[PDB]
């Protein structure tokens, strides 16, 4: 929106135009207080360009919020390339000199953002705007990064969602329904874990072969046009942000939401007719977690990949701590979340 | 729009918004070729933000330039506060909070940018940017700056209008008629100049203060409706920029424009008109380059005053230069220019 995109109250906004391959570039540094800001760079084709703005802002303040609530030393910040085609279609060269200036970009902000992978750029674009500057996370190990940060993130969203489903008073996940939404990734190794647990898994994904595979394996597919009204113990978010808006959340047909997505929320109206609804939800922010943790923790804080899967799995206790708030005072999860957030940043 | 805004070729643009004080923050980079990007810093109320930063890029690209065609080893940048309420009205506390989130952006292109003053910000406020960030010229003398660069801008513009009337077939200053529009920091000295070299001066300002002050110095005041139907051989735009569009081109009734103003030419046509028309425009970019010159001759190259004093006397010779290009190329003033500052640019990279 205008307020979104324009009046948005984050420390800096850095936007650029490349008229020979038609991106838009966009970097918003929500805070460097805990640290330079640090969060991934989405690549994807936005209608208008105050969409791309208020998607970067709204990641960059997500990745502050995980920051702080996951115990990490960073502040937040997010990359947005506004693609002129969609992401398949661009053309090698054309992706070349995207990521080249993307890089000058970053390296204009000497240290202020760290970048790393997220929608639709991965460890070897990491390490191609590494030939470049040196403000990358995520790059190859073969480049000196940690390489994919994926399974760590779904360690973290299965633990969260373990935490969750318990705290719901369902017990474990072993005879639960969870439908993943995107087999991506993260999403199918969420999918393979959750079914591990004993429960049965409801698909969808808007690759066939995906959902082919998954039906393969056991899985039951679901229509995309039903995703959003099938019956469920257990909702995972592991696609696009801003799926739940408040008629999403008036009609959702679970008890719990748990997964990988980031911004799952749409507005606040929606967060709170969820907690009217008994709908227990995970802040996506806390729950998504485990990539910072293994990019962070690893490239920043030398943590091993054994340590990095340890504190994804605290995911669960940090979710137990967002509970309990929000029992005591009353307030939504994402409202208890931003206040632990808070606490555990001193603020 | 904002989308066209936004549509623009430079090398990145930094903005940010305060809710507390309600001011938007703008800085532009057009090229760090040379060097950092380096320019002033202008606050002022804007309509929309997409003027702004409209703003803010074009005179960025003449800060490129006018590095480029003065010998500067710098790039062209500028920063644009958009300003909550007029400029007046604004509190200490708050211009003070401006300030210090001004001075944070630039701090963390970490030197990528160095800043300067511009309309509506001075030494004062350069000092307070220093106590948050490091990239900035123009501190107060006390503070290790080099202080205010106006005077050093009217001598440039001053000999860049010597150096138009003589290309133009005026001869020299002594008995021809300027037009001071802008009686401050810049117009101020330029005026004692001109008057000094025998230039008979009409003045003009929304400054009734000022006014009285030149008059009482024996120069004639023109009202503000009058200023761009007042014949005269000397148009020297010194307030705001945009004076001369297409239309005031195709009307204004003077042999030579030579101005402090910055980006002066509000529409390419307009500069074509002017050409054409044969009334004789000395740059902006170049003719105003004294204030650069100053503060980068002084607190980047080690230049002593003198030697800023000869440079900025210099731009007289770079406009020579420039309407010679013009002449064999038949191309404008601002073209034969945008022709040498590349040129230069090559040079001085070769
Ligand atoms: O890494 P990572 O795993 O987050 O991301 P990813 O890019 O690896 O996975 C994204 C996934 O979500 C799927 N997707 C996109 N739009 C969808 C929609 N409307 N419904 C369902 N799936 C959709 C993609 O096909 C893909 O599997
Ligand atoms: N590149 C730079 O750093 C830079 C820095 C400062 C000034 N400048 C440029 O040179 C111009 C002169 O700067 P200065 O230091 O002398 O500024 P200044 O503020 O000291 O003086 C500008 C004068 O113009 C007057 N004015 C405003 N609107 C007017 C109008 N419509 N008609 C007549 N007078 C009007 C103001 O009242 C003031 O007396 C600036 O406005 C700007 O274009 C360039
Ligand atoms: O985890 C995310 O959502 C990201 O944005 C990836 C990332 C995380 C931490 C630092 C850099 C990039
Ligand atoms: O005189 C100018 O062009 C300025 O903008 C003031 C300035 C000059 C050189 C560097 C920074 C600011
Ligand atoms: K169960
Ligand atoms: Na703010
Ligand atoms: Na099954």
């Amino acid at each position: 929106s205008i307020d979104s995109a324009l009046n948005w109250d984050g420390e800096m906004t850095v936007t650029r135009f490349d008229k020979m391959t038609g991106a838009h570039f966009v970097i918003r540094l929500d805070s460097t207080q805990l640290g330079p800001a640090a969060g991934g760079t989405r690549a994807a084709q936005y209608s208008q360009l105050a969409d791309a703005l208020t998607d970067a802002g709204k990641l960059a303040g997500a990745m502050t919020l995980k920051m702080a609530v996951s115990n990490l030393p960073m502040g937040g910040g997010k990359s947005v390339i506004a693609l002129p085609a969609p992401r398949h279609s661009i053309d090698p060269s054309t992706w070349a000199r995207i990521l080249r200036i993307h890089a000058e970009n970053i390296d204009k902000l000497s240290g202020n953002y760290w970048t790393g992978p997220d929608v639709n750029t991965n460890s070897a674009d990491m390490d191609t705007l590494n030939d470049t500057t040196e403000f990358v996370f995520g790059r190859s190990l073969e480049r000196g990064g940690a390489g994919s940060s994926a399974f760590t993130t779904a360690v973290g969203v299965f633990e969260a969602m373990k935490a969750t489903v318990a705290h719901r008073g369902l017990g474990s996940l072993d005879g639960l329904t969870v439908l993943v939404q995107g087999l991506g990734a993260v999403g199918g190794s969420l999918a393979s874990l959750a079914a591990e647990a004993g429960a049965q898994l409801l698909v969808a994904d808007t690759d066939t072969e995906r959902v082919a595979h998954a039906v393969a394996l056991g899985h039951t597919a679901v229509a995309l046009e039903d995703v959003l009204s099938t019956p469920c113990d257990v909702f995972a978010p592991c696609a696009m942000g801003g799926v739940i808006t408040t008629e999403v959340a008036r009609t959702l047909d679970c008890s719990v939401v748990a997964g990988a997505a980031n911004n799952v929320i749409a507005d606040e109206a929606a967060s709170d007719i969820l907690h009217a609804r008994g709908i227990l939800y995970a802040p996506d922010f806390v729950a998504n977690a485990g990539g910072a943790i293994h990019l962070v923790g690893r490239e920043v804080l030398g943590w091993s990949e054994s340590v990095v899967h340890e504190r994804a799995v605290a995911i669960g206790d940090t979710l137990n701590q967002v509970f309990e708030i929000s029992d005591n005072d009353g307030v939504t999860p994402d409202e208890a979340a931003r206040t632990l957030a808070g606490r555990r940043a001193r603020e």
